[PDB]
């Protein structure tokens, strides 16, 4: 069984969000699960710089243009790169330019993936063809339609990381992506008068995968899915809709072996934390005190995660006795308004406006709470991170939150399953009662070092996803 998958990020070469976390991990997690994953990606600068031991595979003309296609190897993968330098080596950002604006030949810049991953499936490389093509997120939309347009010589699963961007673009460019035109049809790649990616994703995919089981149903309501919802709701209908959670990659993400941080720990040893905190304290500017509760977030800062709930909350906590540690880059009110609560309270609240890797574990392993208040969230994986790191996550009850994080309730920790703080509904009352849930289970040590413990012992494995998507695509066949 050989797979190949189409994204235009992978962790540790080119990362905005979890989505290269996945790209990162799952290929090798997969290969020992025996499934021969390779993976397809656009030679963005970081990219190619990356895969050192790259060598031309073929040249082909192409609808955007010409391509070298190189293999290579990154961390003992099999990684493929679309080498169109007029296309793909530019500064930054592989989404916009240096001005947050979409470069005006996105269409083609991602046409061109889908089209590349599809004729993978036809021979491209005379040496490795895949069975199945696995796309992901709107970037790879067309993979699936290409291979329709094609007859479909491999079949394909598409996931949704996150459904709430849609590769929106102008009709007119069906002109320009060689695709049959009766493709543009509702019954089709048509959204609302334009083409999307996504739609296209989802409509011509054999199969169609969410990143956690809950989100998996909710993008059947209208709510989550944004016009979507009647093609999804047919191909759940159909058995052609699932969700398989995201892992955790342990390389990384592991208080026990994690060389970023002042001080490595275990379960049975969080007493090694607190340098962490320390050193975080120190480093935020906030004041340096064990007896205080240290919220943190790490976060994209777009309405998708609710953090303007936490500003408004923040007066709340800091009443309480809390700090805020803050890492995120994103819309500039919030950065603004974080800023702004910085100032505001020297010594309470710290933030660090940015993109920093290092920094993340740092904070990871330094807090004591990791809020994610998100609106929506496809799976989220700081929130597993911070169950990882004993770093108790307060989350708002949806998608992949709602499938792994369990709340301080009275059965839950009778049961002993308890791993977190959780709370309904998008406001901030309701965010500030889990708030005080989190203060209240902070006055009793014992209680948290247990609720502590069961948060590390959570287990959210590669290999174990691999299994599901191993099934699937011996389904497909
Ligand atoms: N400002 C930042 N600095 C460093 N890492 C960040 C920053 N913002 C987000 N991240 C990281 O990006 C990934 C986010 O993944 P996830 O929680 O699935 O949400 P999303 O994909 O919606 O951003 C995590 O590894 C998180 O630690
Ligand atoms: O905004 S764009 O549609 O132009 C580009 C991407 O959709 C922006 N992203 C990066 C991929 N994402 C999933 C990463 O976990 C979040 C949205
Ligand atoms: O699948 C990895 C990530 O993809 C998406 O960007 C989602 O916003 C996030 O919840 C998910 O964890």
């Amino acid at each position: 069984m050989q797979v190949l998958h189409v994204c235009s990020e992978m962790f540790p070469l080119l990362k905005t969000g979890g989505l290269a976390d996945v790209i990162g991990a799952l290929p090798a997690a997969q290969i020992a699960d025996g499934v021969d994953a390779r993976v397809l990606l656009p030679a963005f600068p970081d990219i190619r710089r990356g895969v050192t031991d790259a060598q031309v595979v073929s040249r082909r003309d192409t609808f955007a243009g010409h391509i070298t296609l190189l293999f290579g190897h990154y961390n003992g993968v099999g990684i493929y790169l679309i080498d169109a330098p007029h296309l793909y080596d530019r500064p930054g950002s592989p989404y916009h330019d240096t001005n947050l604006f979409a470069y005006t030949d996105n269409v083609l810049r991602f046409a061109l993936l889908g089209w590349v991953g599809a004729e993978m499936a036809s021979g491209l490389d005379p040496f490795w063809r895949p069975d199945v093509v696995h796309a992901h997120d709107w970037h790879a939309g067309l993979a699936p339609a290409y291979l329709a347009a094609r007859g479909r010589p491999a079949k394909s699963v598409f996931t949704v990381h996150n459904l709430a961007y849609q590769g929106m673009f102008y009709a007119h460019h069906m002109n320009d992506i060689q695709l049959p035109w009766s493709f543009f049809n509702i019954h089709g790649l048509e959204f609302n008068g334009q083409i999307s990616f996504l739609k296209a994703g989802l409509y011509y995919a054999d199969h169609i995968t969410a990143v956690s089981p809950t989100y998996a149903r909710e993008i059947t309501e209208p709510q989550f899915a944004y016009g979507m919802e009647g093609l999804l709701q047919q191909r759940h209908r159909e058995g052609r809709l699932s969700g398989v959670l995201n892992g955790v990659d342990e390389k990384i993400w592991s208080p026990e072996t994690d060389l970023l941080l002042a001080s490595r720990y275990t379960r049975d040893t969080l007493e090694d934390k607190a340098e962490n905190k320390r050193q975080l304290q120190i480093a935020m500017g906030l004041k340096v005190d064990d007896k205080v509760p240290l919220f943190a977030v790490v976060s994209r800062l777009t309405s998708q995660k609710g953090l303007d709930l936490v500003l408004e909350a923040l007066p709340g906590l800091l009443e309480q006795g809390g700090q805020l540690a803050l890492l995120g880059a994103g819309d500039p009110v919030l950065q603004e308004g974080f800023l702004a609560a910085a100032a505001e309270y020297p010594g309470q609240v710290g933030v660090q406006i940015g993109y920093h890797e290092a920094f993340s574990h740092r904070i990871m392993g330094g807090a004591d709470v990791i809020l994610v208040p998100s609106r929506f969230e496809p799976c989220g994986l700081t929130q597993l991170y911070g169950l990882k790191y004993g770093t108790l996550p307060l989350v708002r009850r949806t998608g992949g939150l709602a499938d792994t994080v369990s709340d301080c309730s009275l059965e839950n920790l009778a049961d002993g399953v308890a791993s977190g703080f959780v709370f309904e509904d998008s406001n901030a009352w309701s965010l500030l009662r889990a708030i005080r849930r989190a203060f209240v289970l902070w006055s009793r040590p014992s209680l948290w070092r247990f609720v502590q413990r069961q948060a590390m012992a959570m287990d959210f494995s590669w290999q174990v996803a691999a299994k599901s998507y191993r099934e699937l695509y011996y389904r497909l066949k």
